[PDB]
């Protein structure tokens, strides 16, 4: 099978800046809430850390000359908010701004272009020592740092996203406890949460209000799970894990209001959504497009002992990615149909990729398993196309091996691999594949 | 997780004469029209045969030693037709029939239930050559050869399938030409299909008359395919694809009619079923269960030119078995829950496997990929029975590597490795961990 | 065995314009019917294209050094038309001339002579527009390329080919589909194969007329099939193979008329040769020599079903190379000495190579296949050089694996190797035996 | 393609005594002049010798259940002389008739037919000690030989060949000195190629008269040589080299006399034919077919120097044997056609096979190049048996590995691997391959 993309289809690549920047205390980057978790013991895997990562500080330009020869569209990277505020609330660091812009004039010049995401993480650690975004005073600290970059980069960056993986930054990070800051309070994963959304809605309003160019939006990390059971309780364990993930910070931006069945689900817990008058509205804010961030499915069933959202995942057997994730793509076509509850919005797929852990022998990197994983996924990105959403472009996730956050740099994502000894890149065999699609703007499955 | 099956669930494995007997002229038998085909330059891959395959009729005393040590409750062979009627119309072959009660005797002897198969494709010859199942004469030549053996095998025999994937042998061999008799005749496949129905109600009549001991049924091989797109024209192919393997028998079985979009789209190719009066009262006898022959799923689009049925597969990109088909599991818990619509009758999986070539490496075939695909699809039947299905029990197709039809020997599906060079038999470690499920009745799916 | 060759035999190797180009947009490049065949999902494998095949565009001057250090006499490649005349009629695209300069200029400084090939399938896509080669006035449009050339290049250039391969072209391309533009109507092909015959002619007398340097011919992919029985109907299939690849176009040119068996033939299928008045006689215009293409031979039988010639090709059992061709050299010698029937004219082996994938393994190329192939048939060239025909050179068929048209960069048909991933040359096995032949000027054969 | 052969074709193997039987004292045996051959240093490679061999005399059972299971039809093997009559001369030796009872027994009772070679280069050294074949009194020893085995094998054996490969016998033996009795004199060699036409004629006539059962002929080796140039010189050498071999022993038999322009060609080298009164019409006694014995097929060229026929073979480059013969089929179907000028007489092609050295690994051995050899040729075999010939069997050349006289145990050319060693047989790969041939009655090429 053929599998023709629109003439207009975007293609890219994405990265996180604390994942690939390796300069955590140059040009005088504060540190964030993620140079304090990493430098904890016990909070990242073998004490693995940001500090130097892929060097892209300093080695910007041979990454953009590779993402040049992989004939890609655009680029999505994240802002590193200490860069440029390195107190969250101070004096604009000029040094910080000026890396964006010696990395935005690199892409333009070579006719790729920049897709922003503006917070990936790392919030300064002073706004962390006030109750980062437990304290509303971060909103605003938050939407100083958006303007900024609004009008620094005015005409220069057309894309723009707000957040990136709300669930993760709220529930997985302030809950679960496992990413910076790391937390477990359900009332503080909800403050999070509703604070994150409204300085959202304000950053938009911002934006719109200083005219700046572009398009932007939000980019949820999406969940999809499918009962074991027919059971109602099995339907309804599906329903709080897919929920949390995208309907709760969507429903909110698209329909003004939060789960009600989520909201009643917490309240049982005792915590309740801090929603001042006037909040809703603002969250409501008219955005252009969503990111949509995509890697596994699962099959869950009802278990009062499965977490807070007692929702248990079922090992049904399926083979694993090296990171133990599932691969089964059906999600990605579903998760999309779902999402058209919310009108038939501009879709970007953020983020979709996997963990192949292959490294280099014979000089090449032999991800076989990263070419079939992707290659099922984009499967599903024509297939939505041609059910008629509006699915407008696929990045893959990570261009470079990095510091997978609590993984640590044992978990490679890239298609670039990444020597951490040596910072020499070398092109996986993905990549060649994957310049093949992007280039000729059609897939082709074969036996 | 661990998956706990019920105390009654019945295991096996299961084989086909002429895929395992390897004694083609001995004993009198005659010529069936699968020594013919394979005989016949072309129509079988390398010209392999069932000549000797692997010579079963002398081994089986060491096949069914392994599969006692296997700790396995059932075994489903098939009776070759031409070893007990050489001429399909002619006298009994006492020859024949000592073979099945040497076979049978053992199995007894070491507490494995016989399960048989009464057809399993091996039409003798000379029917074939009065037109076989497309002349109803053939349907009175088979219920002889029905009556001789339930009289025959009276109170040693518990469960008997009389057609075994009668889509097979109805549209496969007929229609497509792949399999024996190899005709490429529309209305050839449809009478076939018909007359063969009209047979097995005649035979149920008989067991019932006869008051024969057990249970008996049918085994159609089952399909499962899901639309590409949302389109109904997508949804219409699917609907020809699923119901063409299972309605278009059970139809007539369970609810006296055939599926009659189905009938509407032959007749505007000029075919129609042969149905004399009386006929659909007799193909809907009542049966005690159906046996269900699962193996792999597809994603179809609707296609003009996409064959017989214009429902074209879609390559998902999803990783195949060594025979090329891809393996999805779901497909068994979404056939199974459709073929609800016949009520919550008493399914046997008769038939669930995959093809997997490792050989013997270092005294041990290392077919991870098999117990892999058994893993998963064991999930699906744990999980249908959880959903209260009468899923009864569970047959890995093929005890040992044998003649794959038109494959030739050159598509392995055993769980016991036979060296066709010298016949010697290397339980695979798929055995020993089905040794392990069977045994222990729970399955457990670890990182 | 020892084989001498002639003082004044001339060693060479041989590429394309589109296989090894790889600028495809590059200074005012404009497109031909493979950049729009190439660009089409199916035409190609994998979607491959010439967009960047070896970069050659760029790369001349490495290639150029190592073809100087293997002791080669002439280099013979194709001139992009496009990059003359992007539009195919309009004005002269300078920038494309200055390449070509460079190229020429560097063979010329490094005494290697120059071997052009005017047309090498790359029409521009604007004539195909207008009808291609099936329209005359592409036949103007190519006399206008050819004297650009001609007085661009006069006392550079000593050695002229006018059209490479007009089997492929006419046949190939358009009535078997397999080439640019991948058509397939027989009247069409044969309207092409006449059209570039009258294009062929006009062309050699502008040579003529402008008195331009050197010596010009035309280049032929030879054909050799030989009876698999003594009937006459197997004869003649084997005749009519033959025939079409050289006799159709050179009996034209030396004889004034195309094979009347093959006109019958053709008539019979209701295609006829547009002749106008005149037309013959232009194509009869003498010529200096003719380059022949060959890398196989075939054992043929009459079959009435086996394409618009019934010659069925019969698997002799022979060992093929990578792209599945028999070697049999001895259909070189054959084939020369029938060529004698057009009496005793000057041949040069244009083209002969095989295609041997092998790779870089510890640093080097270990294409011992390819060095056996190329010895057989150089003791075939050595042969018929002493019967006495006049076979004057003799060009390795690719300097570098290329861009293999409908196979992509699948097949590696070259002497040195190109890792398409890094445009790394590495000269194979095969290179460094080759300039031990050339430079010695003769061969040996040992056990 | 697919080759399918007549209902009727005898498919079989074949041996050689002194090459398999390893008993050379054993029940009286005297010696033959190939033990006193092999017992001479430097004649045999590393000095190997046929004193056990296969041991085939003791392990012969083994060895016909092999071959039984080869579904072979016919297994030809040669006589060991100096078993039957030990001096040559003397009484018979009823332990020598009894061991070929138990072969030819075993073999009829296993449904092969035995085809006698009786005459396999075995001459018993007495006889040599008196001039062995140049001595006439040898043709007697013969006849009274070939009389002792139609008499006692009469309804036994139906196949009868009386020399197998006279050019050996006569020339390599007594001109090349390369086999025993190892001489080099030309009139020597003339004189056994002479006497054994008598010898074989004789026995033809006693087999007439004893009205013993079945057929019989004579099998010579065949050569087959194609010209390097045009010249009537290199013509004339091919013609010396193909007619020496075949036309020197088939024109006498067939035509009454020998090919005049060697017979002049010899005269020239001092030697002339000792025919006596009555000679030519008894070597010209009716036969009823001729065994064919063919390996390879050479370019040759007129050279003075070139040996006794001054015909150089040309080294071109062809791949090679293990024992470094180039294989090219074709030749045999050049001889079976030029052999058409004794009339479309019977043919049996008594031996074709290769030296592949392949050794058992991983408990095979993977002769991939013999099964490749093995079908050109059977290839070549249909091709005349459609071009109307009587070729009307095939034997591949050696059942088993064996003492390849003066090669040693060194040069592999079984079906069937022997571990000189242990003595154990391992069918290789090509012998489960020519099951399959022989058995299904066709043989497949592909790709």
């Amino acid at each position: 099978t053929i599998f023709q993309f629109p003439q207009d289809f975007m293609w890219g690549t994405a990265t996180a800046a604390y994942q690939i920047e390796g300069a955590y205390q140059e040009d005088g980057r504060g540190l964030s809430i993620w140079d304090t978790f990493a430098h904890t013991p016990g909070k990242v895997f073998n004490g693995d850390n940001g500090n130097v990562a892929c060097d892209s500080y300093h080695r910007y330009e041979e990454d953009i000359r590779l993402m040049k020869e992989l004939g890609i569209r655009t680029y999505r990277f994240s802002v590193s908010w200490p860069r440029i505020f390195p107190n969250g609330d101070g004096e604009v660091n000029q040094e910080g701004l000026d890396y964006y812009h010696r990395v935005v004039d690199l892409l333009n010049d070579n006719g790729i272009e920049p897709f922003c995401t503006l917070y990936h993480w790392d919030l300064p650690q002073a706004l962390q020592d006030a109750g980062g975004w437990g304290n509303r005073r971060t909103i605003q600290a938050f939407v100083q740092f958006a303007e900024t970059m609004f009008r620094e980069f005015h005409g220069k960056i057309q894309h723009w996203l707000t957040f990136n993986e709300p669930w993760c930054i709220a529930f997985l990070s302030n809950m679960l406890g496992v990413h910076a800051p790391g937390l477990t309070n359900l009332q503080t994963a909800i403050d999070v949460g509703h604070h994150l959304l409204v300085a959202h809605g304000l950053s938009v309003r911002r934006f719109r209000e200083l005219g700046t160019s572009g398009q932007i939006g939000i980019a949820p990390n999406v969940s999809w799970a499918v009962p074991y059971s027919t059971s109602e309780e099995d339907k309804a364990a599906c329903a709080r894990t897919i929920s949390l993930h995208s309907d709760w910070f969507l429903q909110p931006i698209y329909q003004g209001s939060y789960p009600q069945f989520l909201v009643d689900w917490f309240a049982e817990q005792g915590a309740t959504v801090p929603i001042q008058d006037g909040d809703m509205d603002i969250i409501g804010e008219p955005i252009d497009m969503i990111g949509i961030n995509y890697y596994s499915m699962s099959v869950n069933r009802f278990n009062p002992e499965a977490g807070f959202l007692q929702s248990e995942e079922i090992n049904m057997g399926l083979p694993v990615t090296d990171i133990g994730w599932p691969v089964e793509s059906r999600g990605l076509y579903e998760v999309l149909h779902y999402l058209q509850k919310y009108g038939n919005i501009d879709i970007y797929i953020t983020e979709n990729g996997a963990c192949i852990n292959d490294e280099v022998v014979n000089g090449k990197v032999q991800d076989d398993r990263r070419i079939s994983y992707m290659q099922q996924h984009l499967v599903q990105v024509h297939r939505t196309i041609h059910d008629g959403l509006h699915v407008k472009g696929y990045m893959a996730w990570s261009l470079l091996d990095n510091f997978e956050w609590a993984e640590g740099y044992n978990m490679r994502f890239g298609m670039i691999h990444v020597d951490f000894r040596t910072q020499v890149r070398t092109p996986k065999e993905s990549y060649y594949w994957y310049r093949n699609v992007v280039s000729n703007n059609w897939l082709e499955t074969r036996r």
